[PDB]
């Protein structure tokens, strides 16, 4: 019921995320991540630190964050444009089931939730995702968590991009 | 000698491209693909057509194109914002060698080259890439082909994105 | 250097007289194909206009698109399409009007962080160095890859310099 | 009473016409210039001949004519689309009074009036315009001269254009 107290499941291996690509966010907190597709990328061959990268794609705009594993099943995201760091966790993951992939992740401002991202590739049918969203919405600031896919731009022949 | 007569090698399996991710374009024709990172994405689980997607990323800007195989070792790209189609070929591919990946790809305007993209993840050291560029530069419009990675924006903690 | 449309420069809108003294201009770079082969003429408000909105005329042969405009906050102009009633909020990336080498500017309207339309006008055959740097910057924002040179393969004139 | 004998007042300086912009035609002869707004444009900076241009605007359509001074207080118009020439005169002008601007202009087919255009930006209140029209109507073919602004298309937020 406070953000610091939410579940922290192990971060799955990178290949599980790459196999899930692409995902879309069904629920988010700030309207930044509305109408958004997530793609995970392995580190560049010549990258010395070997950090993987999350791509958050909204139409023709992309947000990029390198990420590396931290303590307490955290990931630390490095905004590629800004240099800003955030500590993220998974509330749960459920990748590459026979009904597809879902997960919900979050980052905190102490006991409040600063950002929330629930991703899937199965149109929101995972029963885990339903229960996770209910829990998150009761954490302080969680009232802003909303369905992210309601009035999105029309497509021009691509399924996952517009 | 003319664009319509350039080599057209078989398109590698999608897995070989995804294993190469991310790449950058070392040589391009127009200014569009300067300072750009390419990421290949598989089709969304629920996509009926199962077209894969090419992501061309330059800072906060992304250009997206679904692609499918066509005749004569072609790929037909569908621009995801416009629905415009372009027929592309590979001049050569050399993916996932012990020295990394490279390829050069092109699209024609009759006998002229309209666009050219040479990708790698090994800082331009594949000897195939140098010979391919020297050939393409001699095709009509090919004089515009240029090194694409001078004076690109500075990074903020990520190796492959900015 | 600025990475999204919402972050582009917003210079002060010059007095309308500076635009009218620049008439007519042509668009060298645009985003959609609507404003290819296009000449711009600025018109003061009609004497009897209730709101004193000036008008931008975008002329392409025998066709015209018209937008009333008025000043808004943050150096914006709010445009009112006279045919449709559609409104849009425009800014100037830069203006360089009435120099000893003529006039140029680049203006834009955003769809949030993407550029929705772009219009680089001049009357000096695209020689202003500001215009080159501006175009390069605007192309790099989301959707800016569509910005193109607008004056290739336009219809032949019949004896008028600026209209066809 | 004959078109060739109508008054031919001096063509005012272009600046006086530009200061009057925009005008509308209250009376015209043919159907062509019903529901029409007139805007005058100076020559382009790079025009070698330095001819100004009259813009006749009717919704989304425009007729354009460069014009230059000729003998007898004439203007010679050059249609920018068709190349057609016509010799025009002013019956009177009354630009930039404290009650706004009006004028009446004409072109002849010998003794007949071929086209007539009375412009104003004061809703037709200049007494000169009334007397001019009554005179022109008595010229051969002047029976066709009519009020031009009756059943005009509805507007969408602009005063002078639709
Ligand atoms: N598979 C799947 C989802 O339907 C989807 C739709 C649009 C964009 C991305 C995704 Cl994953
Ligand atoms: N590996 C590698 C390359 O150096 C590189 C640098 C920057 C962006 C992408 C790539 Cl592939
Ligand atoms: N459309 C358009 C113009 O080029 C413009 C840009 C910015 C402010 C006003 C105007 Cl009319
Ligand atoms: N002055 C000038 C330009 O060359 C020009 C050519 C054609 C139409 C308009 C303009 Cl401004
Ligand atoms: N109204 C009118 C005429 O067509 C005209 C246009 C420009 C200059 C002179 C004249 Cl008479
Ligand atoms: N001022 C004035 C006139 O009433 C007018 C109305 C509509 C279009 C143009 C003009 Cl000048």
């Amino acid at each position: 019921m406070t953000c610091d107290k939410l579940p922290k499941v192990p971060v799955p291996p990178l290949e599980e995320f790459i196999k899930s690509n692409p995902l879309q966010f069904a629920y988010v907190l700030t309207d930044t991540f509305d109408c958004t597709t997530r793609v995970y990328v392995q580190p560049a061959r010549l990258s010395p630190n070997q950090a993987a990268t999350a791509l958050d794609i909204r139409g023709s705009r992309i947000i990029t964050n390198d990420f590396v594993g931290g303590p307490n099943n955290s990931a630390i995201l490095n905004n590629c444009t800004t240099g800003e760091k955030a500590t993220w966790y998974f509330q749960y993951t459920n990748l590459n089931t026979p009904n597809g992939s879902s997960y919900c992740a979050y980052t905190c401002n102490g006991e409040e939730i600063a950002e929330y991202k629930c991703a899937n590739n199965n149109n929101g049918t995972d029963p885990l995702q339903k229960q996770a969203v209910e829990v998150a919405k009761k954490v302080p600031n969680g009232d802003k968590i909303h369905y992210a896919l309601d009035n999105c731009p029309e497509h021009h022949g691509c399924f996952a991009f517009y």
